[PDB]
């Protein structure tokens, strides 16, 4: 008893998710549209920048086994299992991520791979703890996505921008996200209860507090330090509860991992390690 894996519909997006199976012709695309992670028909699993290939999945990249593959119906195909395996019969063998160590079965459930701006890939534990945008998809590993950390204040009136989307607290006191488009993909509905402050806690949760610290509205996501919240350039916002196990560069198993900072000192959506 245990997942078995559907096709990959998702061509041209910047995530595998779990227990789906890519196949040859298949592609991510970075959300910059600069990298592809594409598999071959000849069996190769090829990453290419601006359509030169940079990368290709073999014995000689760091953290990587490759074993025997003997069964012959094994067709080509790609696919995330808390690790990434590819089996490739015409060169009889799996090609697997040695990922950093499990710490519960959940995450084979959670994993999924992500190919980045930067043009890494990199298999992350994935849980949304609160989506306010169930209709508009997750696109992890994007330059432009805005990210605001634990502790952080939403000042009133301050507008905080995701490419051409936008996260205010208005002089209304409502909390809204508006899309690419211009139009409210969602909002606290907080405007006339007397909305004095909107705050991503240090505990991870999203809170509108009116007089008196009243609770005006909560994104229930409080108990979650190394949360983040995150609003995308396609008018997603949600809060996510995130880290890597394996990236093609950057990564050890034995380093800390943390998100790459502008020289503002803000935190992108771009996974990077050191020790």
């Amino acid at each position: 008893a245990g997942r078995t894996r559907i096709p990959f519909n998702g061509v041209g997006t910047s995530v595998l998710p779990a227990y789906q199976t890519l196949s040859a012709g298949q592609y991510l695309l970075s959300p910059n549209q600069r990298f592809k992670l594409l598999l071959q028909g000849d069996g190769n699993l090829v990453i290419q920048d601006n359509g030169a290939t940079v990368w290709v999945a073999n014995e000689q990249q760091p953290f990587s086994s490759t074993i025997p593959l003997r069964n012959k119906k094994a067709p080509l195909a790609f696919y995330v299992q808390y690790g990434a395996f590819l089996d490739d019969y015409s060169r009889r063998r799996v090609w697997l991520t040695d990922n950093s160590t499990f710490t519960s079965n959940d995450q084979w459930n959670r994993t999924h791979l992500v190919l980045q701006d930067d043009g890494n890939i990199v298999l992350v534990d994935s849980l949304a703890l609160w989506n306010g945008t169930p209709a508009i998809p997750l696109v992890p590993g994007a330059i432009d996505s805005l990210l605001l950390a634990p502790g952080s204040e939403l000042v009133q009136g301050v507008v905080y921008g995701a490419g051409a989307s936008k996260l205010v607290f208005q002089g209304d006191g409502n909390l809204v996200a508006y899309g690419p488009n211009g139009a409210a993909t969602w909002n606290a509905g907080t405007q006339g209860k007397g909305a004095v402050r909107a705050v991503f806690q240090g505990d991870g949760n999203l809170v509108v507090y009116g007089a008196g610290n009243a609770v005006l509205w909560h994104s229930h996501t409080g108990g979650h330090a190394s949360a983040v919240l995150r609003l995308q350039a396609n008018g997603s916002i949600a809060i996510l509860d995130e880290k890597p196990v394996w990236a093609r560069f950057g990564f050890q198993p034995t380093y800390r991992h943390i998100r790459k900072i502008n020289p503002d000192q803000k935190p992108i959506d771009i996974w990077t390690w050191h020790f």
